[PDB]
């Protein structure tokens, strides 16, 4: 419900978050390795 559901939403995001500084420093690397390459 609008309660859990924004809560869930909040919570998601904050997941979301990681994974996507999680996801940067990957395309750090992929980006500094593509230099490389």
């Amino acid at each position: 419900d609008v309660a859990s559901d924004a809560k869930a939403a909040a919570e998601l995001v904050a997941a979301n978050a990681k994974a996507a500084a999680e996801l940067v420093a990957a395309n750090a690397k992929a980006a500094a390795e593509a230099v490389a390459r």
